[PDB]
């Protein structure tokens, strides 16, 4: 498993890859592990399915009562605030996952939150086995001037990179924008397809 | 235990073999893993067998007092949710079984279900010791654009290529063809062994 | 690690990938587990990478001291029992490998040795994490009236559908042919490409 | 594995079926578990491919060298105890092996060895995971005043049985008879098949 | 412990041993083991005599507010469901009992449950440590064409052999025959005594 | 296994039973445990069945080239002590065996040896899993003023008993009387059998 | 501990030693192991002290509490069941004790029960760690068509014989007769005295 | 730790960092870690200090000596096998390192050995736990036309976002060029200080 | 992790570093360990970020309860005795933090709390892996007449120390200042920036 | 125990505290951990102080010999490679140390060598439970232009502060300096004191 999330002036955009490892083989290559949980929120997925899935609902259906509620998308520091304490309170009984969580309530945010309810903000993150190949691309090539395009193919080399030496990771990347202007975004497979051709990554 | 399911344009094919393992022996040569849970939906069962049979008597219960209720089937990707919460919420003491679920409620459907809950949508799925015998008849022969004939040919012979290499599995083959013309059909013994005898395996 | 061997009339057909895993990654994908260890006999390896290339090595320098001194090539099945009484000499601090040895003296051998010193003679075998989906091809698929060239592209699909599956197994594929008119003969890589896009796997 | 060994009035009859699991599924359909190790002694095997193998080729030679110096072939009770000690002297560091030992010397003898070197004659004997199914076949039908015919239509069906019940078992029966007139005779593969076909076994 | 449930034409065929192994050596001669616990249905027991002796007293009081209540006996498999629910239910802290119902309602059945209350129809079932020489009895003998007397000297041979391979079972053989004419029928003493010396087993 | 030995006033009666549990289950109905070792010796084996039939070997050899180099048999206490060295050398790699040495060289004598090497005499002894019962006919039952006939009589009521009660026992009684006048005498079975019709023990 | 019931044609005869170990060494010679709990039944302990002595005194109670209510004595045969529901529904947790029930209720009776709550009713049956030298003892000697003179002897005796072999057992012996013409009779100590030297125990 | 050896038309580059980690805390800030053991060969180190150091010292020696006696210098393969069968030799007992061998003997090479004595050719490299951060920078900007100038700015970079991500990973880099025209030639501390801020790197 | 918490004449300094560990690598640079909880109350976390996130959280809204309620701020004694009431309450299933806690009420106070709620008052203290580096650079420097602009100078080169050293701590240092005349004062990043280039610690 | 050692322009200063910890106490407070192996090298030890003591003599003795046959010193990088080889070849049954060597051959030199045999040359390093604090000292007033005397107080400063932190340290300091015009000069206690009295460490 393979995700990232990156800020940029107004963005945010989130990417990740498709293989499933049930019972020791490859056996789903289409996996979904990025969702829309609001209206300019976005979150990835790692480790247990089960637990991921459950999280998923649960984090839906809090925010679009909230949403109904208070008249106000939550912010997502409050959003991630909130994941932070379910998984604390089950500490010793945990999810066995690893979420990143961003969005744009008045300046883009991601953060990164583990299954002990642990929530750090960074300007980048990565979750996954094959996080540790994602943070030597973005070590090396990450700019906070990039534009949207420029940061599109930059996530894209960096999960490409992952495939090529973490075996549990593999497949279509799918990639989303989340900017105010034009809300949560999910790029077109043929427009990834092109970019890869374009970059020379197949 | 060796089960497959596929999805084609306007149909989905469930089969399984018939040999239960029970006490370290085969005790059981014409056992039950496919069952029919609703008009247009199908199961099959794969590990201890007290847990799988106890699972496919709540989902025929759920699924008829559902279809009374809201006077309509539930969507296959409802049934699936619902085993996903069933199976997660007792995750530290779960049922050690896994789970296929297929059906037509506007297009055909096959999930595949871990002990876990987690549940993941694909083209085509199998489960059991025998599954990974059958991964590789589907990898270098399943097509979509097959017909249904065309398919329940070669679910025979990825189940018949199972038998040959996994002890754990054997017995004759239950194939199953769901569409919305004809609903769910289990196709007779006869029919089976005509196939058989055709292919040359036997 | 996928590795195969499989016997035809007059031809013995040996086939791996390249992939290998060190270190729970994917550091090398170039590496060689097909050899040469005689005029007409070729050895596969699957494993522990260290055990397994000191055994290509004590394997060569015996075959070719034994050519010297008896003036023939040794037998095949002589080849595999030299080897079975090396491994199980030392069966409780035994090489962690799965071999399989395969060449004409008379006719055409395959052997497969286990850990433990066990060889058993077999029409085809397969060995590594991506064998059981090797053998659900050649369940199917093989045949004993196959020419060479049909045979080839046997090996190729088979290993292309494990490659699909098994996460340890990737890179290019190396096929060699054995034969008493032309000997051992390893297939260049272009003509291997060029039948993979023959057969519509990439 | 099946095995099996019974006595008459001047002939024994060994047979075993040919299936083989290395590495948790069926590898090999064709194994050989059945050898001739003197002019008139045979042997079968169960356990550990490899041990089993080597112990074979001990005896071979132990018995060759026997009948060179000494003119005669050993006796059947002298081999039983020669295996005896050598499995007893290993006893901490042992052959994981169960064996069976028959011939005529001056009258039928069948004698089971276990991995301990304890050695009991018995009238008849089975080894394997099959072995009990076995020995009930033996014990409602063998007798005594069997013919060589009888004997053999008789460990066919007890092999038969096993193979309907065992999972490690599998495969084509093989079956020696021993006598004084004629030797160590191994009956053809299709006089087996006819016998078969004549029992209602297929 | 030894029992055994066969199904004919219009007739079920239940039979035990009596021997009680309580503090490692033989305590009991003459325990009982087969009950009748409807009007036309019967049970067998083997494993803990405490666990299976409360189980016997449960489905006796079930059966019978279950017949006062709704007026006609309660269906054979329904009663195989009820025990599957009640051993599933406490999976984790379970009975330790292996269970053949047998009976019948519109034709003959027999069912075999495990501890984990996974419940298989069969045409005959064997359970305790002397089930798999029964097995090869039934395996080689068994016909669906029998007579009921035909099948009570089967079911006293296949007992018969289990007694003289395995230490844990011994004593008298008890026989009962279920039929709708004449309902729940246990064989006298001497009458199984009677086909014991026609059958030469004594 | 149940083995006994007792002294009279100028005799000394050894007896076994011959039953042999390889594997968990009745393997073989006609084990040898009692054996001639000397002129006026004799030895019972209990425990494992390859360490036992080793030392009977050693004993044989050891007692015979005692008897050909002094010129006379090696005196009861004196075979005891050299199997108590035996068996304490290899203390910690022991023989795991149950030992009963009897016989005559100036008075009847009867020892007891454990597998540490400790050696006891006693008027009379029993080992094996059936030993406590035939304590218990003992305690009532010997007397010192016994004829030989009675004591025949004895220690078959008490190994009878100990079949009846002990699972690990059973088969036909083998017995033997050794006097100096005329030396180690195996009883016939008829003559045991006819003994056991006199006592109504069948 | 050694205690023991056995039943005769109209009379059950109960009989214990009295030695306790308490802290690894013999701290109490005079224990009470035998007990009264209805006008014509009685119970022996074996096991711990402590869980022993509360069993008593709740079937002391609920015995007289019955006979209060339904004007009658619990049946012998209810009297086991009710040990045996108690004991099972605490079996995870369990009362580590052996029991012996035995009373007249229309004809003799005799039970035991294990601390699972297995009741099985018996002949005559023995409890504790000298149990085997009884039965020993029994299995020579008991008949039933002894008096009940000739029972009270066959007690002591088999008793007596495990004091001789069973470090756990000692002391003075307790001897109760039980008969519907005159209830529970224990026998005084002197009487007692008198059969031993009677016997020649002394 | 953080090593890298990558290969280009004519040369090859070796870079490592400096941090060595002793009893949990950074002990030493400027460890060496990079060592020349041949005119043209050089050698990186990870794992125990102590090994490695123990290692090197090996080669140097082993190294020296060939060049004496058969007057050229050791082929980098060779060098490569040497290092396997040292490693393989005490697999049990092994040497706790990872190691990169690179140099010039016709054409630049570059080996990876494991503590099993696993030996890999490769294109390049990298070793310690800062090894998949360099791979990320490796995978998205090595190119095999690059010249010495920017294969040196590349391993510069590479190690630099290790040291950013990798806590046991810090200190001045290390990096030698190795070429058949200059040989061995470790790059000054202020050239690579130079390229450091040339790169914005500090 | 490094905290350092010092008292001087009238004033408070708390300061800490940003590395976070989360998966083995460094995750996060710019991490927060020095949060405000009153008025006059600072606290820094060390140890599992979930549980120290939470705890924040729950003394924020305690203290802030306390002063609407009462009208005043707690005494920092009483924060102390709070959080050690909290963590002892679940010592068993407990947070896994190590905390400090300064601030005024009438005079400065730093408390140290560990996870078992042993709350301990000092001039100065010290937490994290960090911590003995800083509390060798305090005993060596720390003088109660410092000023608050030489108290500041002192913890930055304490925690500019432990960062040479401890892998674990790193990036930009926090420094707040708390007195009754301005209050909870967070010092802005240049002017840390300010003094670290002042005393030549970059 | 706390031992260091600093380089400066000629002169190498070595420094210990006293306090030995035997049975978990105070037992001694005047232990010897400096030593003078020969005419301008020093060592200090920590850890086990049999294994300490043992490794002093044999350094003593081989740099005695080395300087009688090669008539110079042996050279400091020297002393460190025989003290790695030696303590590498046992590393699996290790010195239990640390240690510390220094002096002068043509410059200073201060090496650390652990119980593996890895050995880093450093400017000035610390060694047991003390070692933090001294390195948290040294960090921040360490400076390579010290005169002799400004590093005496240096060390001194940083001992004292390590016996306020660590319960295992104390006692008197014992200090040492190398020069090449002076030798191995220790200084006296005296001079020591009056150093401390200046310092206000007391």
């Amino acid at each position: 498993t393979t995700t990232v999330g990156i800020t940029l002036k107004d963005a945010v955009i989130m990417a990740t890859e498709r293989r499933v490892t049930m019972e020791n083989f490859i056996m789903h290559k289409n996996g979904k592990k990025l969702f829309q949980i609001d209206t300019y929120t976005g979150m990835t997925i790692a480790g247990l399915v089960g637990d991921a899935q459950v999280l998923v609902r649960y984090m839906k259906a809090e925010l679009e009562l909230y949403r109904l509620q208070r008249r106000v998308n939550m912010p997502i520091e409050a959003v991630a605030t909130l994941l932070s304490n379910m998984l604390n309170q089950v500490k010793y009984m945990p999810y066995m996952v690893q979420l990143l969580v961003g969005g744009i309530d008045t300046a883009p945010h991601v953060f990164s939150i583990d299954a002990a309810g642990g929530s750090v903000e960074d300007i980048y993150a990565s979750t996954g086995s094959g996080s540790p190949f994602v943070y030597g691309v973005l070590e090396s090539q990450y700019s906070e001037k990039m534009t949207v395009d420029e940061g599109v193919d930059l996530v894209i080399r960096a999960i490409s990179a992952a495939k090529q030496r973490d075996s549990a990771s593999g497949g279509m990347i799918d990639v989303a924008v989340i900017t105010r202007k034009d809300g949560y975004v999910q790029l077109p497979t043929d427009q990834i397809e092109s970019r890869i051709r374009k970059l020379g990554l197949i």
